[PDB]
């Protein structure tokens, strides 16, 4: 089960904090000021529940700070920080550990649909990478933790990438996310892998690049200067179709992965 943490425990909103016996962790406090236990029933609910969710490749929810007008949700720490960051630094990654970040992503998104959650939001953004260049899957913007989220946009506390969206959702937001809403955010994913950059240049998600987009624009596969194996670029094109039931299915898309990495890259 998950831990309901007091602050106490950590010895001297996101920051860094020491566990006196757990050790190291990132913890993300959304809520400050009055009080409002009216929410903190459903708040400590959700919390269990997402720290269900238990697998090498996804972000263990720690624990918990619920205390007097003080919310804070805690993690494990991701050494490496999230993958664009990893791939825009300094020190070239590999083909061979690329390809695994690919199979470990395929790994993760496979079972939170088997658990029936629907990420929404996958972006490298979401992707973490510890010490060892493994990752897992994370839902730093609350999309799944709906009680959270709003709870961290409230008016009585005191303090977005079009990129990686399915068509469907552009200019659509009463439209309900479905598993293929995120096989398209992991294809675009695997050209940001493979071009070490952001798509679409770096701006400006207005009316142009969103119609250019739903239309059927691309990212642009001439602009990946480095080696990519043909069979992850048919992938990434499989992947971002305009048509989400041609998009494949994350257990279907490790069945040919996972052979391929296998091979040819590992
Ligand atoms: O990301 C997660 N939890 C953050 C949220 C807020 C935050 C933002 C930060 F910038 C830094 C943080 F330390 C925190 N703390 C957290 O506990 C989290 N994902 C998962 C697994 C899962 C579930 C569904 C969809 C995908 C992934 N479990 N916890």
């Amino acid at each position: 089960n998950v831990i309901k943490m007091k602050s106490s425990d950590f010895l001297e909103k996101v920051s860094l904090a020491f566990h006196r016996t757990q050790g190291l962790m990132i913890m993300k406090t959304v809520y400050k000021g009055p009080n409002c236990i009216e929410h903190n029933e459903a708040l400590l609910e959700e919390a269990k529940m997402m720290n269900r969710l238990r697998h090498s490749r996804v972000v263990k929810l720690l624990g918990v700070i619920i205390e007097e007008g003080k919310y804070s949700l805690v993690m494990e720490y991701m050494e490496k920080g999230n993958l664009m960051h990893v791939l825009k630094a300094e020190m070239s990654t590999p083909l061979s550990v690329k390809g695994r970040i690919i199979l470990e992503i395929i790994e993760g998104m496979a079972y939170l649909h088997g658990k029936g959650v629907i990420h929404k939001d996958l972006k490298p953004e979401n992707i973490l990478v510890d010490n060892d260049f493994h990752i897992k899957i994370a839902d730093l913007g609350l999309a799944s933790f709906k009680m959270w989220s709003k709870l961290n946009n409230e008016e009585h506390n005191e303090l977005g990438t079009l990129y990686y969206m399915a068509p469907e959702h552009l200019n659509d937001v009463n439209a309900k996310p479905t598993e293929k809403s995120d096989v398209y955010s992991f294809a675009v994913v695997l050209w940001a892998i493979f071009a070490n950059k952001e798509p679409y240049e770096n701006a400006i998600a207005e009316q142009q690049l969103i119609m250019a987009i739903k239309s059927g624009n691309r990212p642009d596969v001439d602009d990946i200067t480095e080696y990519c194996p043909r069979e992850i670029i048919s992938l990434m094109k499989l992947c971002w179709e305009a048509n989400p039931e041609a998009r494949p299915t994350f257990p279907g898309i490790e069945e040919k992965f996972r052979p391929f990495y296998l091979s040819q890259l590992e």
